[PDB]
């Protein structure tokens, strides 16, 4: 029936720490053919998101095949048997491509360090967006990075009025989530940031202490930075750094405190794979640490309260949620890039418009 | 008034490491007071026990002060409003000597690590012991040592059958508490024992694979022996060791496990104080580990509830709860040193009958 020439993002090279993201890809030109399979659907890319945890599914991605990413996409054309219709909206693990063709089924990452298995495609409906909770919130607040934040803070983490919340790399839109949410239930909440710009912009968020990560760059000078800004220890940690902010915070749990473990900046682009050894320091605290997995989420009942229970607060800007939108296919890696080397512009969710 | 005399086992001498008991502790001669304030008791010693974790308490015990423990003690006369009355039996923090008078109120360890809070002395009742279930387990398969290894599994760990169950420090009560309550539940139970013929003792418990951690002495070999005795993966880890043992496991969590952190012996004793970052592994497999301090649970509805129990179980003979009874109060630091240094003989809990 035919075919059609489109655009990719490709993995061109493995290179190890902080991305290198103008060497790592390459874009080339792809003619796609769209004679479509029963099941299978045609799509155009709308929006994508670049997020840090891209830097190790690239390092698992084979050479010569395009960067997998969270994406917004339109199907253009469907089979008989097709799970959505043309013109229908849906978000997926699209990548970073034009178009592509797609059955949008579950599908299980082959070359993963985990065996993780991307979701079956997500049909959005306009008639829940607006400009205050626009369509690309389904890369944002109203996606991935929100049902992480509301999951944590609504499955696992009890916040207290009176607890002390600490949020490592708190200055992205799931740690400001997070650190919002835990101000809304009566806590104090600390987070780090890179720059003082960022700083007034987490403390006009509503956190109460902001930690520069940079000057604080020991677990000595983190330790100190802690005492100051959570003078009565520290009830919860919503970690995405781990390293030595993650070292210091264990020296000073207290009782019944619970740990959520969302990423591990130091250890996966920093490479700092050792350290002091942290479980001899939770069982007098009782501390409860858990690892999460969004991906586990992602149900119909759970995106409706989401949508139910955040769409409210954010639309009326009480709750905020933020979003850096960079124009153009070309700059997908750039945009990417500004996440690890020139964050101190970016606010909220950074994702490209395609 | 009146004194007594009495005999108490003191700290003579700090050393990290692996105890020399004849060279810590010295036995002394020590007048008593015998006129008692309005709440207090004048108590006997029954028996004593030994604990790895007295390692800890003795380096943050003052120079001469005497050698805290967790003890039966009777009552031999009491203040006008003691709790209990003379002939009473107690278990309580009493430690290592012969008479000693307290009120028997929670306490503060004021030189501990960790501001932990002794309990208030427990009455013991004699209805709960018979020849099945001695007076003697009040400081074991009904004392602390149950109480952590019942409360672990009852109010923390979830078994389900199919499961595989890591247990490092297998051997020791606590540990082979917790692996028959997970064969009860239906696990695959994997323990560490220290010889051959404690790994045969643990299968005759109803281990289904016993790893050898002074042949495995790094995380690469003790990776491959799990591997091979686990080879679908851990679901749930009862930890007492911590080291390359635990560095092994985390790197073959199953999704959903849960790990509970009951001591870090290669920490506390062994000085590995530094290694590779474990959080970095917990996300995908949403791991959930939590650090145990069984004081927590020291109730009368939990004291009630293990005596139904687990008490239950052992009398129907269903579980298997071993203690190894010295005699004499003079032979109390030789006790504690089979611990670390001889416990081929040791069956379950030592203990010492004075
Ligand atoms: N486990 C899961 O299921 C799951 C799901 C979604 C996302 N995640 C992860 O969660 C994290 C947060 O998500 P997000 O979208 O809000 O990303 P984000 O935190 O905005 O990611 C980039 C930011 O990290 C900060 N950063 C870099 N190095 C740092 C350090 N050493 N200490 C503290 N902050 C540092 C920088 O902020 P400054 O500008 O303030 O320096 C940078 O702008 C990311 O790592 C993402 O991969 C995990
Ligand atoms: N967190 C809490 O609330 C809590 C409460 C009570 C007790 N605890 C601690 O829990 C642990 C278990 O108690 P327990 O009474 O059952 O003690 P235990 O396990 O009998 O302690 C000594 C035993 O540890 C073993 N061991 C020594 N080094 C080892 C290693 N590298 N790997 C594996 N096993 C090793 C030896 O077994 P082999 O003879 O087989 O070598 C020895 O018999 C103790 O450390 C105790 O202090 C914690
Ligand atoms: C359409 C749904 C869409 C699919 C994308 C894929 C992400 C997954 C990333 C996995 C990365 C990965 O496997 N690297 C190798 C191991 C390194 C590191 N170790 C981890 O355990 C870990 C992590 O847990 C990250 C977890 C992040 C989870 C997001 O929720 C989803 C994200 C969501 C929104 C790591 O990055
Ligand atoms: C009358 C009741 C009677 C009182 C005794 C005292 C124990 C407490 C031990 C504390 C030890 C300690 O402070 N060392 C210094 C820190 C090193 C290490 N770090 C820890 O976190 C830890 C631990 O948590 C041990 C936990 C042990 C829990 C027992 O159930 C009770 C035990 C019960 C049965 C350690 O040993």
């Amino acid at each position: 029936l035919g075919s059609m020439k489109t655009e990719r993002w490709v993995v061109r090279e493995h290179v190890e720490g902080v991305p290198d993201a103008a060497r790592i890809y390459e874009k080339v030109e792809t003619e796609l053919n769209t004679r479509l399979g029963e099941e299978q659907m045609l799509l155009k890319t709308l929006y994508v998101s670049v997020d840090p945890y891209l830097q190790g599914i690239c390092l698992d991605t084979p050479i010569g095949d395009h960067m997998g990413a969270d994406s917004i996409m339109q199907v253009l054309d469907a089979g008989p048997n097709a799970p959505f219709r043309p013109g229908d909206l849906v978000q997926g693990f699209g990548g970073w491509r034009t178009h592509l063709v797609s059955d949008g089924k579950p599908k299980l990452w082959q070359t993963g360090t985990f065996p993780m298995v991307f979701p079956a495609y997500r049909k959005l409906d306009l008639r829940h967006y607006d400009d205050a909770l626009p369509l690309s919130t389904a890369l944002g607040v109203m996606g991935g990075p929100g049902m992480t934040a509301w999951g944590t803070m609504t499955k696992f983490m009890q916040v207290r009025p009176g607890d002390t919340v600490v949020v490592s790399g708190a200055s992205g839109m799931i740690g400001t989530l997070v650190g919002q949410m835990a101000k809304r239930a009566g806590a104090r909440v600390v987070g780090t940031a890179g720059s003082a710009g960022k700083a007034r912009y987490l403390s006009q968020l509503g956190f109460d202490a902001v930690i520069d990560y940079k000057l604080a760059d020991d677990a000595d000078k983190m330790r100190e930075a802690l005492r100051e800004a959570a003078p009565d220890g520290v009830d919860k940690y919503f970690d995405s750094i781990g390293g030595s902010v993650t070292d210091a915070v264990f020296s000073m749990l207290n009782v019944g405190s619970q740990v959520a473990v969302c990423w591990q900046w130091a250890t996966q682009v920093q490479r700092d794979y050792h350290g002091p050894r942290l479980l001899p320091y939770i069982m007098f605290p009782r501390a409860t640490i858990r690892g999460i997995f969004s991906l586990e989420w992602f149900t119909e009942q759970n995106w409706s309260a989401l949508h139910e229970e955040l769409g409210g607060l954010v639309r009326r800007q009480e709750l905020v949620a933020h979003e850096t939108v960079q124009d153009g296919f070309e700059h997908i890696p750039a945009a990417y890039q500004t996440l690890f080397s020139a964050s101190e512009s970016n606010r909220g969710k950074v994702l490209v418009r395609v």
